[PDB]
DNA sequence: TTGTGCTATGATATTTTTATGTATGTACAACACACATCGGCGTTCCATAGCTATTATATACACAGCGTGCTA
């Protein structure tokens, strides 16, 4: 890819003594870069992953090129050990397992004999935008090689420490533009839009009577969000693509999951199921609607179902649900003559949540993403099968949602 | 004088996910007495070769049955 060369031709330029930040879509082949700069210094090189999915792909990056079962390609994990070899290795390893603080399982001292023994000379780190925090400055702190290397793909944040990797790594080198690199390849096309949904009175001032996180519980459950969700579920059913439901709250996650009827995937949920739902997924063309948490969407991004639908949302945590939209949007990439790319934001007026939800959008505008407003589209007054459409089943809700606001 | 509000820290409240020690399900073999071993056939069809009854005649000998005399 014309833009990797873009980024190795600063390695080309001085060659010795260099750190930087390069900052590549999730789509993109950063991997490959890092193939490549593990050519051209030949040395023990360790990659910084926080799952081990992602030592599996590099893994087989290192089959990409050649060689991993002689003694010279290591793997550390907490299952198993590997040795290796000096003047040319391939290691991948864990922050939680180098990290740590006395907590120990026989293995601590298998990092600290690739850390002792003083083999490196080549740092990777996979998501830079995950460094600000303790644990990251204790790994740096016990590290140090000739050159530094720090693969992520965005970098917004909130917290006022992501201009410190300037100087714990090393400052930004090149930042690709995602509108060039959508010309260059289609990366499937951004559409952000905000579903603006009338608000009921009780539910405003019980939504007015509420604060902190509860009101969440009010904000979510409105009606008119359960009226456009049906709508936009049976229109994207009816253009014939496959819908994806993020929520950051897994009550409102399987409320809807369950009165949708779609299977969903949240914490404490067995490995099987999920593979299940998966599998359901990706084979099964009678399930074109899934509800994913935030466990669903940071351990596995699907390159099908053209249609993201935004439900629930915490505070501050807007650019975090940018990074995941970023992922699930670069993850989609086939070259199409059309390629629509549809995210809506179901909002509701009047609320505290909406004006965050600007703030992503925001976001999404520091990134050349183009971005439109949607009051409703008209069809909606012409299902029938709406729920909580009569003042019956408004009441009905009503009382559930005061229920559940006794609960809590 | 006493009550009320913002900066900042202090503490308190949520959320996701790594491995880990204990629990649960499932193998394995296996220990040492409990026990074991040892000894100083019936039934039917076809080709085969022997084997059945008879006599003309002499000789002599034994065996079973019948017709006639005597007396009680």
């Amino acid at each position: 890819r014309p833009y990797q060369e873009k980024s190795l031709s600063k390695m080309f330029g001085n060659g010795r003594a260099r750190s930087g930040i390069i900052v590549l879509p999730c789509g993109a082949g950063k991997t490959l870069v890092g193939i490549t700069a593990a050519c051209t210094i030949k040395k023990s090189v360790i990659v910084l992953c926080t799952s081990s999915v992602s030592v599996m792909q590099w893994r087989q990056q290192f089959l990409x090129x050649x060689x991993x079962x002689x003694x010279x390609x290591x793997x550390x994990x907490x299952x198993x050990x590997x040795x290796x070899x000096x003047x040319x290795x391939l290691v991948v390893s864990t922050y939680s397992m180098v990290a740590n603080x006395x907590x120990x399982x026989x293995x601590x001292x298998x990092x600290x004999x690739x850390x002792x023994x003083x083999x490196w000379g080549f740092i990777i780190l996979d998501e830079v935008h995950v460094v600000p925090a303790a644990m990251f400055r204790r790994v740096v702190s016990t590290i140090a090689a000739h050159a530094k290397l720090g693969l992520t793909a965005t970098l917004v944040r909130e917290d006022d420490k992501i201009g410190d990797l300037n100087f714990l790594i090393g400052p930004k080198l090149y930042e690709a533009n995602w509108m060039e690199l959508s010309q260059k390849g289609h990366i499937a096309n951004v559409q952000c839009a905000e579903v603006w949904c009338p608000m009921t009175a009780e539910f405003y001032q019980e939504y007015l009577r509420e604060t902190a996180r509860k009101r969440m519980l009010l904000y979510i459950m409105n009606p008119t969000k359960f009226q456009a969700c049906q709508f936009l579920i049976q229109y994207h059913e009816r253009r014939g693509d496959k819908i994806i439901v993020f929520s950051d709250n897994v009550y409102a996650l399987q409320e809807y999951a369950l009165k949708m009827g779609k299977p969903f995937i949240y914490g404490s949920t067995p490995q099987q199921e999920r593979m299940n739902i998966l599998q359901n997924f990706q084979y099964n063309d009678q399930i074109n609607t899934i509800f994913l948490s935030k466990v669903g969407d940071t351990s596995i991004d699907l390159p099908e179902a053209t249609c993201l639908i935004q439900i629930s949302s915490h505070y501050g945590s807007r650019r975090q649900e940018a990074q995941r939209l970023g992922r699930i949007l670069r993850a989609k990439r086939r070259n199409d003559e059309g390629f629509n790319a549809f995210f809506y934001s179901l909002v509701s007026k009047d609320t505290q949540e909406m004006y965050y939800s600007t703030k992503r959008q925001a976001f999404l505008v520091d990134q050349g993403y183009a971005f439109k407003v949607i009051t409703h589209l008209h069809g909606m007054e012409n299902i029938p099968n709406l729920a909580y459409a009569s003042p019956r089943e408004r009441r009905e809700l009503l009382q559930e949602v005061l229920l559940k606001n006794e609960e809590a």
